[PDB]
Formats: structure tokens, C-alpha cells, sequence
């Protein structure tokens, strides 16, 4: 007997906040009654009109859960603004319509690692931190690098920086020394991709760079 | 018969260029005869006087090599200027005396890695590098950290950076996700120090950060 109310019904979900062009946008419609109490079951007529960039008309998929909740899923394939309007028998429900921003999404699986850094803090012979550079700083990356770039940098404030890029699959080990001695924790080992996928023709070799 | 000459004799070595306060300064005196020809044997009376900071008088250890060359080794324990003067009979040899700069040297073994970063370029569904951010970027570092700090940073230019500090002998696994999916190569193993000397009391735990 409790009938749905446009004024009280409302929608919530990420699909109404921020959307990406490469993944489905989802949100939920919560049917509420004239009185102001959540609806107990389904069958209420809610429609969803979504208009995207350059007159795109998006077809939202609405699923009646039979709880008084309606799950909405829709694709937004073109970066831009998407006006979403959930109506109940033609009347916009609470906080509708709503403009929803869609941005180019990152396809996670297509990203890879490559660039890395680390900083090193030098201490003097008494155990006090240094306040200037001038030490022989050596960084030597051993591994099956297809491609490798490495810079050993004296920052001139008692700290040193290694900045490097790696392309390849395998086990890498980076020896870091100050005036001929390994720092605590060195060598720092890192696995890039999967060792088993290493090109057979590419063996492990050392690349050494030094400051001062 | 060939006799050594102050005017032609000369010295060369890192101990005359840059000295560290925690490593012996070494150089060689090249006794050259009166005609301009290297001395063939030893026994010439070379004297080394080295004056350091705040009136310090340093004791050089001169070693006759018996081939016209004399190895000099001295300690310069306080940073500052060290005036070195190699003489032969009261006369300074060629290019003497010479002021030499002593700087505080890093004790590599008492130094450490201060921080680490890695950067990932996000790619859209077209396979091109994104030119802005907004993706959910999650970074988790799991292992027996004695100390750890971490941040997952959206650089707002299509790339994302994990920035962290780590103290602890161990194997660490780092999971990096962009919009809920591991990037190629994630999770990946890193090793700092030697996992075998892990204190059994230090439990392996996860630290997670998320941008957007």
C-alpha cells in the first residue's frame, strides 16, 4: 500500500560521483514512500535517462532487486559530462538530475614498473650525519636489463640519490657504496616482472655509475 | 753519480688533491735528477712536513721504494686545510708547498637508505599514456618492517608514485594497483639487507595507501 515518492526517493553510488571511460559506472536507487519510510519490495516504475558528450544517449541497465532498491549500471565511453536523471513516473527523484564527470580511466593491467629512485644518508666516522657531499658514491645494478638508465647523484647536503629506469624481466641486485663500503641494507634486490619470462638471449650484467 | 734535484722532483697522488678525515691520504714523491731524468734508485733525503688545522702537526710515513720513488702516507683526522711541503735539503720540490682540502668522509657502513620511490605511467584503453590523474592508485608493502612510512601519490599528469622509507632485514612484497587491478609485474619482491637475520619477534605486516 505504501506508494513510492519522488521527493523522498534518492540515489547513491560512485556512478553519480566520478566515472571512468573504461569501466562500468554503478549506483543504486533507494525507493522511499510518501510517508518517508524505505519501500519494502520492488515493482516501482523508476526510469534512468543519461545524456553524455555531444548528444550521446547512454542506455542505463536497471535491475529491480525486490528490496526497494534498484541497481543501475551504465557505460560512459567518452570522457566528459554525463547528465543522469532518475525519475519516478516522470518526476526527478531527490537530487536529480545530476551532472557526473567521466574521465579517461587507467587500464591497470597495461601499466608496468620502470622508473625508480632511492636516497642515501651519509654519516661521518663519529656516527653523526654529514651536512655536505664529496664522497665517492657508487651505485651498481646487476640484472638482465634489456634497457637501463642510471644516475648516481651527490645532492651536496650529506645525502645521495640514485635515479634509474629498467626494462626487462628478472632479478636485479643494486650494490650501493660510500667510499668503498656497502651501506646498511645493501645490496637492495628487486624483481622486475617475472624472472621466467626473461629473453633467453639477455643475460645478467652490471651497470655502475659513480658520483665524485 | 746522478744527484736528485729539488727543482725537477715532484709529487703526485690523491693525498695532494682531496683528502677524507677517515681514510689515509697517499701520494708518491718522484725524485728526478739534475738533468731532468727520473732517479734510478733510492736513498735521497726527502722530507715531508704537513701542518693541519688549528696548529696540528701531522706525521707522514715515508717509504723508500728503491727505484727513485717514495710512498707517503699520512692521516688527516680533522676536516680543514692541510699544508703539505715536500723538501730536499731545505728546498721545496716542484709545486710545493701545496694546500690540500680535507673533508669529512662518509663511513659507508654507518650510512643507510633514507627513502625509496617508484613511478608508474597510467595508460588509457587506447594504449596511450594518460595526461592527467584521477585513477584509484593503491600501493601495499608487506614484510617484517622495523620501521616503514608510505604514500601513494597521484601526480596529476598521468603518472603515480609510491614514496616510502623502510628499515629492516627482510623480503618485502609490494602490490601496486590502478583502478583495482595489479599492474604488469605486481606484486613484486624486494629484499633489503639479509632476510636470514630477521629478528623472529618482528612480524610481517602490510602497510597500504591509496590515492583517490
Amino acid at each position: 500500500k505504501p506508494a513510492p515518492s519522488a521527493e523522498h526517493s534518492y540515489a547513491e553510488g560512485e556512478g553519480l560521483v566520478k566515472v571512468f571511460d573504461n569501466a562500468p559506472a554503478e549506483f543504486t536507487i533507494f525507493a522511499v514512500d510518501t510517508k518517508g519510510v524505505a519501500r519494502t519490495d520492488g515493482g516501482d516504475p523508476f526510469e534512468v535517462a543519461i545524456n553524455g558528450p555531444d548528444g550521446l544517449v547512454v542506455d542505463a541497465k536497471v535491475t529491480d532487486n525486490n528490496d526497494g532498491t534498484y541497481g543501475v549500471v551504465y557505460d560512459a565511453p567518452v570522457e566528459g559530462n554525463y547528465n543522469v536523471n532518475v525519475t519516478l513516473r516522470g518526476n526527478p527523484i531527490k537530487n536529480m538530475p545530476i551532472d557526473v564527470k567521466c574521465i579517461e580511466g587507467a587500464n591497470g593491467e597495461d601499466s608496468s614498473f620502470g622508473s625508480f629512485t632511492f636516497t642515501v644518508a651519509a654519516k661521518n666516522k663519529k656516527g653523526e650525519v654529514k651536512t655536505y657531499g664529496g664522497d665517492k658514491f657508487e651505485v651498481s645494478i646487476t640484472g638482465p636489463a634489456e634497457e637501463i638508465t642510471l644516475d648516481a647523484i651527490d645532492n651536496q647536503d650529506g645525502t645521495y640519490t640514485a635515479a634509474y629506469s629498467l626494462v626487462g624481466n628478472g632479478r636485479f641486485s643494486t650494490g650501493v657504496k660510500l667510499n668503498g663500503k656497502h651501506i646498511e641494507g645493501s645490496p637492495f634486490k628487486q624483481v622486475l616482472g617475472n624472472p621466467g619470462k626473461k629473453n633467453p638471449e639477455v643475460k645478467s650484467f652490471t651497470t655502475t655509475r659513480t658520483a665524485n
